[PDB]
Formats: C-alpha cells, structure tokens, sequence
C-alpha cells in the first residue's frame, strides 16, 4: 500500500548532506555527527522514501539522486561534475533523476553565486534548489521535487 522511492544524497565532504536528511527525518538541526526511511504524502501519494546519506548497493539501485554543494565552498561546487558523472557511469545513462542542491543559504560568506548554479543545472537539464538545513529552507522542496522527477522518468 505504499510506493517506495529509493534516493541518494552525494556530494563533497562538509556540504550538510547528514544535515539535510536528519531535517527531513528528525526536524531538527544537527551542529555535529546510512540508510534512512521517512514516510510522507507526496502529491496524495503515500511514499515510502529510502535514503542514502553518502560517505556502491545504493549507487546502481537508487532510483535518483540529490547532488549537493555548500553555496560557501568554491570546491564543492565544482566537484559536483564528478559526482554526476560517476552517477552517468554508474547508471549507464545521460538522464537519471537528479536535483542539484545548494546548501548553506543561511550563510553570509557566500563564494558561488546563484547564476553560477542556474548555468550549471541548466546545462544539465535538472532543476536547482537552494536549501538552509539550519533554517529548513527549501529541504522538502528538494526532497520532493526529486520524487516528482523520478515519476517523470518511469512508472
Ligand atoms: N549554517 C549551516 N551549517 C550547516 C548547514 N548544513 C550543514 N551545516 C554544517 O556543516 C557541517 C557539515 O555538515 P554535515 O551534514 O555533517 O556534512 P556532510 O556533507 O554530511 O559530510 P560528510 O563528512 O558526512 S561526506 C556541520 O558542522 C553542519 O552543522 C546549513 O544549511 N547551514
Ligand atoms: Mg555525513
């Protein structure tokens, strides 16, 4: 009775993916710290989500993919073209359900801007989403709209 969506959070060291998920889990924000499942209603539809929070079983399973740097972390960003090909490689295909996150919007010291960003999804063909795990800022939006980008690619 219940549809299961099987997501993968990657990205560098540092760019909050635990934060993110224990949001989505817990509500609450973590200063310092597998696998996880959350049931909520997505569009009517009762979904059983199945999450990894990164750092090989999920990588050629999961269903799609949340690609995360930290708006304050030059590096991050820029790693995110290695990550999205590993998941090309690893899937075997150039268009696998994935939503590009930028976290760390609550933060002042900010180093990529938002068109950046825009360009780089844009280029990819995904949707980008910025996100505070302190503040909850766009975590549902983004947890959402991959599930809703996952629907858009297969039954
Ligand atoms: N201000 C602020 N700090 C954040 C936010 N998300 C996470 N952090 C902080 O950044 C640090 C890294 O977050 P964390 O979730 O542990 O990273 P990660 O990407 O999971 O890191 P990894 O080592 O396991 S691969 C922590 O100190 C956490 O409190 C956010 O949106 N805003
Ligand atoms: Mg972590």
């Amino acid at each position: 009775h219940m549809t299961e969506y099987k997501l993968v959070v990657v990205g560098a060291g540092g760019v909050g993916k635990s934060a993110l998920t224990i949001q989505l889990i817990q509500n609450h924000f973590v200063d310092e710290y597998d696998s996880y499942r959350k049931q909520v209603v997505i569009d009517g539809e009762t979904c059983l989500l199945d999450i990894l929070d990164t750092a090989d079983q999920y990588m050629r399973t999961g269903e799609g993919f949340l690609c995360v740097f930290a708006i304050n972390n030059t590096k991050s960003f820029e790693d995110i073209h290695h990550y999205r090909e590993q998941i090309k490689r690893v899937k075997d295909s150039e268009d696998v359900p994935m939503v590009l996150v930028g976290n760390k919007s609550d933060l002042p010291s900010r180093t990529v801007d938002t068109k950046q960003a825009q360009d780089l999804a844009r280029s990819y063909g995904i949707p980008f989403i910025e996100t505070s795990a302190k503040t909850r800022q766009g975590v549902d939006d983004a947890f959402y709209t991959l599930v809703r980008e996952i629907r858009k690619h297969k039954e």
